[PDB]
């Protein structure tokens, strides 16, 4: 069985449920991209055990030379590629909390909600249809990255970074050397500009890092991290969440009537809406055992968050979008020590988007869901456009 399963749209591959129901708690696959053997976990209970055992190491699975699911290493050649580790290493946990935590949300939620309303209001004033991907998600996610993470970017700089992320974070669709060069271009951009970006107005995280008590190569790796972790993820997820909402007008109607139910809908979108077409992954740093299956030192085990989020043993009717369902914690931000530190800002922008939609009932797709076209091969699913109208 080769990996990934080429399920580039919101329709999850049937392989995930087939492995979930199989008689083994971990299943062998082979990387289509490298030929590397890998282990794959699809059950919630097993995923909790793996992701909360620190002897399964994320950094070891990211290291140059690890068995891997990507066709190329996710780093500019000659660089370390372990930015968030390096930053927590140098003693910046405090600064990451300031730039990503509840205080950052308090600083930014005002303009984020103003911008979501402004973008939706301009679309509502247009005669004709519009594109929720290009006209709502792209400006909102670009503003999030610029104001809270990198600093003010020109349009051309934003486009270059967006292109680098779409070219480098891929299972297929580009040559290996094009994929590698995307990381080289991004790194060389931040070698030239990361310090410049820190010296602009704002409280964006890259400034906070650059002002804390770092070499240009380290600051450049911080910039590349914020692009790959913050830009295609937020844009892919907001696009997918809008598709989910547009396909559930009864749910939107309930949020319109009961705005206090929006936070529950945000959490259910994170469970229900698929994002990555690959898996979180960890290297066994010694011989380990998971639900009876031996994992030798150096072997890499992946967890599909999509598969876990749709596990019927965890969630009753897992394929139903049900805000306010009462089951366990979703896996949309992961689990354990590597739980997405962007979760506060992500939840902020997701909530701003849900509220903007819930205030304007009647918003609908201008084509059929099957006429939606998907970028093929991205790590993080994204439709090419979302034609919509009132
Ligand atoms: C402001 C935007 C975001 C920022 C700055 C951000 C930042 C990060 C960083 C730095 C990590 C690495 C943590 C580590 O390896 O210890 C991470 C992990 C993660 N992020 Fe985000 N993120 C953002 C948005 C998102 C979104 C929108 C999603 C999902 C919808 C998401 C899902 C995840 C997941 C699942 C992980 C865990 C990966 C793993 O366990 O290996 N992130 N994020
Ligand atoms: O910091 C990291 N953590 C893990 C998981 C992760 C978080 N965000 C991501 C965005 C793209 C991607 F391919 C992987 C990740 C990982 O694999 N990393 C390589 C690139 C960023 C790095
Ligand atoms: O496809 C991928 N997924 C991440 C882990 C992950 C799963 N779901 C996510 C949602 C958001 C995010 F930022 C990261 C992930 C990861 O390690 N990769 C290495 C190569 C493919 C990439
Ligand atoms: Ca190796």
């Amino acid at each position: 069985l080769t990996y990934p399963f080429h399920d580039w749209s919101q329709e999850l591959s049937p392989r995930y449920a087939q492995l979930r129901a199989s008689d083994a708690p971990v299943c062998p696959v082979v990387s289509e991209g490298t030929g590397d053997p890998l282990w794959l976990v699809t059950r919630y209970a097993t995923a909790v055990k793996l992701l909360e055992d620190s002897r399964f190491s994320s950094e070891a699975a990211q290291a140059s030379g690890a068995p891997r699911q990507s066709p190329v290493e996710l780093r500019a050649p000659g660089t370390r590629g372990d930015a968030i580790a390096m930053l927590r290493e140098a003693g910046l946990r405090s600064v990451l909390a300031d730039g990503l935590g509840p205080r950052a949300v308090r600083r930014h939620q005002g303009w984020i909600n103003d911008l979501a309303e402004t973008l939706m209001s301009e679309l509502a004033s247009r005669e004709g249809t519009f594109d929720l991907a290009a006209d709502f998600v792209e400006p909102l996610s670009s503003a999030l990255v610029s104001r809270t993470l990198l600093g003010e970017l020109s349009a051309d700089e934003r486009d270059l970074l967006a292109h680098c992320a779409d070219t480098g974070l891929r299972f297929c669709g580009v040559t290996h050397e094009e994929q590698v060069h995307a990381f080289t271009q991004m790194h060389e951009f931040f070698l030239e500009h990361a310090r410049r970006l820190a010296g602009t107005p704002g409280e964006h995280l890259l400034k906070l890092i650059a002002e804390a008590p770092l070499s240009d190569e380290a600051l450049a790796e911080a910039g590349s991290l914020l692009v790959v972790a913050g830009f295609p993820t937020s844009s892919g997820f907001l696009c997918g969440a809008l598709l989910t909402l547009l396909r559930h007008p009864d749910a939107v109607q309930e949020l319109h009537a009961h705005p206090e139910r929006v936070p529950s809908a945000v959490e259910e979108l994170l469970r229900y809406t698929p994002l990555s077409t690959g898996s979180v992954k960890r290297m066994a740093t010694e011989d380990l055992e998971i639900d009876g299956v031996r994992i030798k030192a150096g072997e890499v085990v992946m967890v599909s968050l999509e598969a876990v989020n749709h596990d019927p043993d965890a969630f009753e009717d897992p394929d139903v979008f049900r805000p306010g369902r009462e089951g366990p914690m979703h896996f949309g931000f992961g689990r354990g020590r590597h739980f997405c530190p962007g979760n506060r800002l992500a939840r902020c922008v997701i909530e701003a988007t849900v509220r903007a939609v819930a205030r304007r009932p009647g918003l609908r797709l201008a084509v059929a869901p099957e006429e939606i076209s998907w970028h093929e091969g991205l790590f993080f699913r994204r439709p090419r456009a979302i034609p919509a109208t009132w």
